């Protein structure tokens, strides 16, 4: 029995349980299949994870102590750094005395008469709650390439969100399924140490230069000696990404304009930035769109020096989302260790003990096999889970025909259950929005233990709202999940806690 349970020790989970345990002073235990705090950041350990958001970015914004304390080595972090910074939280604030490891959750069935939780591990613990707080990110299981013939193979195959220790690539033919930005950071990784690299691309995307820098002593002082303004922007900002977010039209400029500013965002390095600080309609206008992919055509046609080569690399698709972010990916197909397939025009078909084959029966002889071949959506860390409602509807069953939710964080017929990165939240950087959600969701906790009540609800009719807020909103740009960002989704959530929780049924004793 406690006053809430919390599924996951990534950022999410990890912040959940301070700010119930130490700020509010409730009984909380959090649960995580992993044998360490981390969540992605101790499971996906592949060769060059890194951040898209910058280090001093990518952190916790509440203890200010830490800030002034963290190591700033380059401008974006590592998976090591990544995890060697949680789990100094979690030293700082022994969080781990409230963390079972190695411990999964099977099911949650909502008790309706003693309005708690039913919580039962893989293990079988039976554990009893008032409050379900659900911190399990937005990457969930990882693709399973259903390629024929998997069985057969008989040298490494290695899936990026399983990556073992102890990996060599010296003197081996490596290939690698997937050019999503996990693979683009694996295959820049390691096309320098194998003897050949294949990469089995599906669908060519679009990449921008990272610029991870190592940070000068000065660099960092500059960050700290101003920290709280960075902070206050992030909040006062869509993305949170510490990015001079621009209005400016693309059009409305020359073409030697444009490129010049293409070329400023290009030099210093990152995706969002590219997309939102160089021009401010380039989700939203075709021409701007259009002129923005255009740009890294050009740049991919330069770079590349064998031009049949970079016309694989070029997406083909009318419009483009988010470019990935990369550390020379495009550099890696001049040299001669690296051969591209379009596996979309030439795909795998079937794969025997020691090669892939394509449809032009190419045998392509690995050593090893690498998946980078991404994570299911949202909802499917949820959908695998055994999570009832009221009149028993699982999660499964309610959300069989897409996510939905109030404000990302509740759950229509799913009471006392409070999402973390939940679906249906805003497009930003990771931790102002778990910052954001935590303690927003701590206050209506707060808010209940003081009006003595025992049942919180978001109804059908606020989550359609919210659901068609999203639509509006998305229906005003390109993207063909609540977006107008964090700045604009922290307003709305105040605008619900000032007015009493609209659109929650708060239930009393
Ligand atoms: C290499 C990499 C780089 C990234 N870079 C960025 C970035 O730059 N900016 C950004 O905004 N985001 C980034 N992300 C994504 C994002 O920041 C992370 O996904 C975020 O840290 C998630 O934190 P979380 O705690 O909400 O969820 P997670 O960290 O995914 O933690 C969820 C945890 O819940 C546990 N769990 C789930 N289901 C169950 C169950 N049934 N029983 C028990 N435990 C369960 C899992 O073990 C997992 O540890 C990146 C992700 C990766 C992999
Ligand atoms: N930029 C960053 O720092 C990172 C961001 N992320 C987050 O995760 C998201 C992307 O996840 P990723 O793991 O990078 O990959 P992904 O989710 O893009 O994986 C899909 C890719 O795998 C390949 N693929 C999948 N199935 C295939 C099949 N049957 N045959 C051939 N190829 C196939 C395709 O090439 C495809 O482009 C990002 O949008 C971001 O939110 C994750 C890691 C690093």
């Amino acid at each position: 029995d406690f006053d809430a349970i919390i599924i996951g020790a990534g950022f999410g989970g990890l912040y959940s349980l301070k700010k119930l345990r130490d700020d509010f002073n409730l009984k909380v235990r959090a649960f995580d299949r992993a044998t360490e705090v981390g969540g992605t950041w101790f499971w996906n350990q592949y060769p060059g994870a890194l951040s898209d958001s910058e280090t001093h970015l990518y952190c916790y914004s509440w203890d200010k102590e830490l800030l002034q304390e963290m190591e700033i080595k380059r401008k974006y972090i590592s998976q090591p750094d990544v995890l060697a910074y949680l789990k100094r939280v979690a030293d700082k604030h022994d969080l781990r005395k409230d963390i079972q490891f190695e411990t999964g959750i099977r099911s949650a069935y909502f008790d309706e008469e003693n309005s708690f939780w039913n919580v039962t591990t893989e293990n079988d613990e039976k554990f009893t709650a008032r409050f379900l707080i659900t911190a399990l990110g937005p990457l969930s299981s990882p693709h399973l390439p259903v390629i024929k013939g998997i069985e057969t193979f008989k040298g490494e195959l290695h899936h990026t969100s399983r990556w073992p220790k102890d990996v060599t690539f010296s003197g081996k033919r490596v290939g690698v399924i997937g050019t999503g930005s996990t693979g683009v950071q694996v295959i820049t990784a390691i096309a320098s140490q194998v003897k050949h690299l294949t990469v089995f691309q599906r669908s060519a995307q679009y990449s921008v230069p990272i610029g991870n820098v190592v940070m000068s002593e000065t660099d960092v002082a500059k960050i700290k000696e101003n920290y709280d303004q960075i902070w206050e922007n992030v909040w006062n900002s869509a993305l949170g990404y510490g990015l001079n977010e621009s209005t400016l039209p693309t059009m409305s400029v020359s073409a030697e304009e444009r490129d010049k500013i293409f070329e400023k965002a290009w030099q210093e390095g990152g995706g969002f930035r590219f997309m939102f600080e160089t021009f401010g309609d380039i989700a939203v206008d075709e021409t701007a769109n259009i002129e923005a992919q255009n740009f890294i055509k050009k740049k991919i046609s330069e770079i590349v020096k064998d031009p049949f080569v970079a016309k694989k690399l070029t997406p083909t698709d009318l419009y483009a989302c988010r470019p990935l972010c990369d550390s020379g990916y495009y550099e890696i197909f001049n040299r001669d260790n690296v051969s591209l397939e379009d596996v979309k025009a030439n795909p795998i078909v079937e794969i025997k003990e020691d090669c892939v084959v394509t449809a032009d029966g190419v045998e392509h002889k690995l050593d090893m096999l690498i998946c980078a071949t991404g994570f299911d959506a949202v909802d499917g860390s949820y959908k695998r889970i055994d999570i009832r409602g009221k009149d028993g509807i699982s999660i499964k069953d309610h959300w069989k025909d897409g996510p939905n939710s109030y404000l990302g964080m509740m759950v229509s017929n799913f009471p006392n259950m409070f999402m973390v990165f939940g679906p249906n939240g805003p497009l930003a950087n990771s931790p102002p929005i778990i910052e954001t959600q935590v303690r927003w969701i701590a206050d209506l906790i707060g808010y209940a233990e003081d009006h003595q009540i025992n049942q919180i609800e978001a109804t059908k009719d606020a989550v359609d709202n919210w659901t068609n807020t999203c639509s509006d909103i998305a229906n005003k740009t390109l993207f063909a999940l609540y977006m107008g960002g964090l700045k604009e989704y922290r307003n709305q959530i105040s605008e619900v806690s000032n007015n009493n929780y609209k659109g929650c049924l708060l239930k009393q004793s």
